C-alpha cells in the first residue's frame, strides 16, 4: 500500500542539529519510522533529550559531536556513523543560526559566520554523505533545511545574511542533485516559514508582527514539519529530486 | 500518536475528477488504502469501472460520478452527489487536464481555449465548488490541483504552448485561492509533475534520474497533501520530475 | 555609443490598450525614439489624444480599432498596419482588465472574461505579429505586459482571476520565446507593481493600504515604464528572450 | 524631456569592480558614453590601463583604483579614493567575479570558500561600502550586482556547483539589501547573463537564440538600470540568456 512507502525500516538516517527544533522532531519520526538514527550536535550533551526520547519509542540513538563548519569534524561524524551502523541512506542537513542586523552596520565577521554555518556546514555534510553513499553503490536521499528566507526577504528584523545563506542552501541542494543523480542520490530542500522552535525564541518581540503576514494566522510547529521530512527520506519521493518545498501557511504568496 | 498517523484518511471524503486513468486513478486507489470514501470523477461514466474495481479490491467502494469539469452546473452537481451520498467532502483533487502538440504559430483559437478551458476553468469551477461546500460545513479542508513542471518550464521538442501556458495558471490560481481560502482553515496547493509514464526517448536523456517516472511514484505526495501531514503548508507548488527543472 | 542601441528609427511598432496608461506613454516614447507607430484600442475615438501627443513630437500614429479577444479584428489590425506601414518590427501586447471580487462568490463568466482579454487578447496579437515577423524574414521584438499578479497574489483586494490571467502571460511570453528564436523573434514580458494609471483609479480605496507594502513609498507613475520598453523593443536588447522583468518599487522582495 | 533623456548619466559617478575585462570594461566605458564619471576598480592595476585608454578615447578620464574585493579595508579604501577624488558616489556595479570547475564530490573547501568569498562576499563588501556612502550623501543612488542564470539554472556538463551556489546568493543578497535600502531611495538590482563570450560547442545547442552572447550585448541593461530610465525598480534580477532559462 502507499502507507508501506513511508516506511524507513532498515535504514540508517543522519541529522545534524538534532538536539532541538526541527532536527529533534525529525529524529523522533525517522525512529518512530522504523530507521537507526545518528543524531548530531556542536555539543554532544545538548543530544540527552532526544536521545531519551528516541529510546521512548524503542530505538536506540546515535550521538555524534559535531560543529559542521569544521571539516575534520564532518570527516569523524561520517566515520563514526560507518563505522557502528555500517553506512547511511539518510541525511539531513539541518544545522542553521541566524542574528537581527541592519546589513548597512554588519560587521564582516557576522555575515561570514551565519554563510558558514548555514551554507558551508550543508556542503560540508552533504559532500561526505554523499561521498559514502557513493562508495555504498545503493543510491541515498539527502535533505537540506533552507527557509523561505530563501525565496523572500524577510521584514521588519533585518536579515540579510540569513536570506543570503538560505538561497545558496536553495540552489546547492539543486547543484548537488544534477550530479549526484547518476548515482541514484536524491537531493532536496524544505523552505520553513515561522517555526515556534529555539531558533527563533530570541526574536519572541516579532512574533506578533509575523502573525497578521501568515494566511493560516499562526506560527508553525516542529512537528508539523515530520510528515515531509518523512517522506523526503522514503521511497514515497522516489522521483523527487532537484526540488524545493516551502512550508510556510502561505507566507510566501502575497 | 506517531508521524505515520498523519497520514491517515480514515473518515476523510474525498473527490478526484479525471480519476478514470494516469495520476488521479492512482491517487484515488491510494486515498482508499489510506482509509478515505473516495468519489471518483470523469467525464465518461463507464470509463470509471476500472478505478471503482480496484477500489473495490481493497474494501472500498468508490462513488463514481460522471462530470464535465468545464461545466458550472454539472461541476454543481457532483457536489451534490458527493455532499448528498458521503455527507460532505474533506478532500478534493482537481486534476482533470490535457493536452495536445500544435506550433503556437499555427495554433487555432479553439485548440488554445480548449486547453485553457479544462485545465484552467475546470480547475477553477472544482475548487470553487469543493471550497464553497468546505466553508459551509466550517471543519476545514484540503484542496489539490495538479499542475506540471510546464507550469514552470518550456517543454521541447514537442510544441505545447498552450498546455504551458494553462499549468503556469493553476500553479497561480493555486496560490490565489490558498490566500482566500486561509481564513477558512482550506489549505490549496499544486503539484507539478514531470514526465509521468501514463517522444520518450527524446525526454529520458533530459532527465537526471534517466528515466520517466511512474504515476505510483505520485502517490506518497498526493496523501501527503490531502492528510494532516501537510497542516502548514499551503499555497505552495511542489515539483515531481527526476530532476529535470534544475538544468 | 551605447546610446544608439536604444533608437527606433525605420522600425514600426504596434502598440495594444495604446489610448491610457503604459500603452500611450509607450506609445510616445516610441516615437521620441524614431518609430512609426500603430496604435490599437477596443475603441478608435480613445485614441484622439495619444495620436496628437505622436503628432506633437513629429510624427503620425497609425490608429486602430481593435478588440484583442476577437480573431477577425486582430487579422484586421494586422493587416492594416501591414498595408499602411510596410510591416511590423516591434509588438506590444499590452491590452489588459481587471475586476475585484470574492473567488468564492465568482461567477464564470467574469473569471473568463478576464481570461478571455487578458491572456487570450495576448496570444491573439503576438501569433499574428509573429506570424507577420516570420513572413518578413526580419526578426522582431514583441513584448507583453503581465504583471507582478503574475507572481504574488495581492491582498486584500480579491483578484484571483487577474492573478491568475498574468501568470499565463508571464509563462506564454516564454512559450512563444522558445519557439520563435529560430526565428530571431526575442518574447519578453514586463511585471509591473502598482501603478497609478486607469487600469487601477476604480480601486482607488486601495491605494493607501498599497502604499505601506511597496518598500519605494509610492506607486510607480506610467512614465516611469517607457524606459524598460524602449529597451525591450529596441537593439538594446538584443540578447534578452524569454525573460520576465519585474518593476513594482521593491513589491516582490518580502 | 523625451524617454532617451532618462538614460543620461551626465554629473553622475559611477563605481566598477571587476571592470578590467568581459562585461565589467564593456560596462565602464558604456557609462562614459552615456557621461558618466567612471572609477574602475582590479585586483590588479596594470590591468586597468585597457579599460583606461578606452574611457580616454571616448574624451572620459577613468579613475583607477586597485581593490582586492574581499577585504574590508581595501573595500573601504576603495570608496576614499572615490568620495574623495570624484566628489562621491551614485552608481555601483559589483561586478567582480569569478569560477573553475570541480565535481561537488572532490570539491576541497577551499575551492569551495574561495568561490564564495569574491563571488558572494566581495558583492556584500562592495554594495554596503558604496550604500554607507550614498546614506551619508543624501540624494539616493543605484546598485547593480552582477549574478548569472547559474543562480537559477545548474549548468551542465561542466560542474560548477559552487559558482551556482554563489549566484542564487547573489541574487537574493541584491533584494536583502533592495529592502532595507529603500527607505533611502537606493536601489538595487541584478543582472543574471547566461553564456556571454567574454565547451562552447556543446553550450550553443542549448541556447534558443543559437549563440554566447557578446559582452556589449549587456551595456544596455547595465545602462538602463544606472539610470533614471529605471526609477521605479528595486530588488529585480534581470535574466540576460539568449532564451537559455525556458526549456
Ligand atoms: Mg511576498
Ligand atoms: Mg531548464
Amino acid at each position: 500500500s502507499v502507507l508501506d512507502l513511508f516506511d524507513l525500516s532498515g535504514k540508517r538516517a543522519l541529522i545534524t542539529g538534532a538536539s532541538t527544533g526541527i532536527g529533534k522532531k525529525v529524529a523522533l519520526a525517522y525512529a518512530e519510522a522504523g530507521a537507526q538514527v545518528a543524531v548530531a550536535a556542536r555539543h554532544s550533551d545538548a543530544l540527552q533529550v532526544v536521545a531519551d526520547e528516541i529510546a521512548g519509542v524503542g530505538g536506540k540513538a546515535l550521538p555524534i559531536r559535531c560543529d559542521v563548519t569544521q571539516p575534520d569534524q564532518v570527516r569523524g561524524m561520517l566515520d563514526q556513523m560507518t563505522g557502528e551502523l555500517g553506512g547511511i541512506d539518510i541525511a539531513v542537513c539541518n544545522a542553521g543560526i541566524v542574528s537581527v542586523q541592519a546589513m548597512l552596520d554588519m560587521p564582516l565577521e557576522e555575515f561570514q559566520r551565519i554563510q558558514d554555518t548555514n551554507v558551508t556546514g550543508v556542503f560540508l555534510t552533504a559532500q561526505a554523505a554523499a561521498r559514502a553513499m557513493v562508495d555504498q553503490g545503493l543510491g541515498g536521499t539527502i535533505i537540506t533545511t533552507a527557509s523561505m528566507s530563501g525565496h523572500i526577504i524577510n521584514i521588519p528584523q533585518q536579515v540579510s545574511h540569513y536570506c543570503t545563506s538560505k538561497a545558496a542552501v536553495v540552489h546547492l541542494t539543486k547543484a548537488m542533485a544534477v550530479e549526484l543523480a547518476p548515482h541514484q542520490i536524491r537531493v532536496n530542500s524544505v523552505s520553513p516559514g515561522y517555526i515556534r522552535t529555539e531558533l527563533v525564541e530570541p526574536l519572541a518581540d516579532y512574533h506578533a508582527l509575523w502573525e497578521p503576514k501568515i494566511p493560516l494566522g499562526r506560527m508553525g510547529r516542529p512537528e508539523e514539519l515530520t510528515g515531509l521530512y518523512l517522506y523526503l527520506a522514503s521511497a514515497a519521493s522516489s522521483y523527487m529530486t532537484g526540488s524545493d518545498i516551502v512550508i510556510d501557511g502561505g507566507y510566501t504568496c502575497p
